């Protein structure tokens, strides 16, 4: 299960690039420099769809919700996050400039140093790479496990950009979900993954003059505290962070995750209704003021947007990540 082959990928309107058997479409793509579309990179938002104009190519999902029920049944239009290159290929894709890598893209060999107990919930792993670990807060990486081929998983790192080559990710204490990479004998000191990134474009964005809201439901708070420690770096002012976890009271030691509680207000939403009535109560009508990042399960992400958005919010102060 080793060796991989290469093939070029034509995009209608861009220069000639390559693709393979070993990376999907989306990153070999931005590996190139070419501002394709996503969002979740995972399967779920659609938002990387194209349209196969020739060639032959291999879903690693073929139930992949972000793909309809139709555009699975019929037509050439499949999910550049999803698919594997089994030959030349020509697609049609409305690139655009904002999804060129901010930073480049590479494939790096990992090996988890450090595994500690972020709450009830999260387990928080420390990965070292022979390169410096290059990032913006609030981009994840795209971790696989040899153990495990096909099984690309998106997971947003919780520390910063640092020279010492390490990427910290939060993952579930229970495994649930269905396949991970994070096998038990993947979340010992020493096993090695394989990180793809830095991904995504829902990353910090300074020089607002507005106070920024993380908030962050399940693993989504790695992404709601690196936000959270960047607005606090930037100008000092009270970043406002909401979070849920199920067991009631499970605080995080902030000073271990390298934020000042001061300047911090943090309030835990216990996993009736939920964390976007809790934070609709606790804020009212002033959401619209604030620069808000949220993170989490993909519909946990959605009724909050829709929140957000019927609250008077700017489209364009929204900022997330939610990953299938
Ligand atoms: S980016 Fe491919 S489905 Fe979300
Ligand atoms: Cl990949
Ligand atoms: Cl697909
Ligand atoms: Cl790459
Ligand atoms: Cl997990
Ligand atoms: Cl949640
Ligand atoms: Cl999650
Ligand atoms: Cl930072
Ligand atoms: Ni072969």
């Amino acid at each position: 299960h080793h060796h991989h082959h290469h093939y070029q990928l034509k995009i209608e309107g861009q220069a000639p690039g390559t693709c393979g058997s070993d990376k999907s479409l989306l990153v070999s793509a931005l590996a190139n420099g070419i501002g394709l579309p996503y969002e979740c990179a995972s399967g779920g938002c659609g938002v990387c769809k194209f349209e196969l104009l020739e060639g032959t190519v291999q879903s690693m999902w073929p139930d992949a919700p972000g793909l309809s029920s139709r555009d699975r049944e019929k037509g050439n239009r499949h999910l550049a996050c999803q698919c594997i290159a089994l030959s030349d290929l020509r697609i049609k894709v409305a690139v655009q400039d904002k999804y060129i890598p901010a930073i480049p893209i590479s494939k790096m060999e990992a090996e988890v140093v450090a595994v500690r107990a972020l709450t009830h919930d999260l387990l928080s792993v420390k990965l070292r790479t022979d390169v410096p670990a290059n990032f913006l807060p609030g981009q994840f990486c795209l971790i696989e496990a040899e153990q495990l081929p096909g099984v690309v998983r998106a997971y947003s790192m919780a520390n910063s950009m640092n020279p010492d080559g390490f990427w910290e990710f939060y993952i579930k204490r229970v495994p649930t979900g269905r396949f991970s990479p994070w096998l038990f004998e993947n979340r010992k000191v020493g096993a090695r993954l394989f990180l793809t990134g830095p991904m995504g474009t829902s990353f910090f964005r300074p020089g607002t003059g507005r106070k920024s809201l993380c908030i962050g439901g399940g693993a989504g708070l790695s992404y709601a505290a690196a936000i959270a420690r960047a607005s606090i770096r930037e100008t000092d002012k009270p970043v406002k962070l909401f979070y849920g976890s199920r067991t009631p009271r499970d605080a995080v030691r902030w000073i271990d995750i390298d934020i000042d509680e001061d300047k911090l207000e943090v309030v835990q939403a216990v996993t009736i209704g939920f964390i976007h009535q809790v934070v609709d109560a606790a804020l009212l009508e002033t959401l619209p003021e604030y620069e808000i990042y949220l993170a989490g399960p993909p519909p946990m992400v959605d009724a909050t947007v829709r929140m957000l958005l019927g609250k008077g919010v700017p489209r364009d102060q929204i900022h997330f990540d939610a990953f299938f």
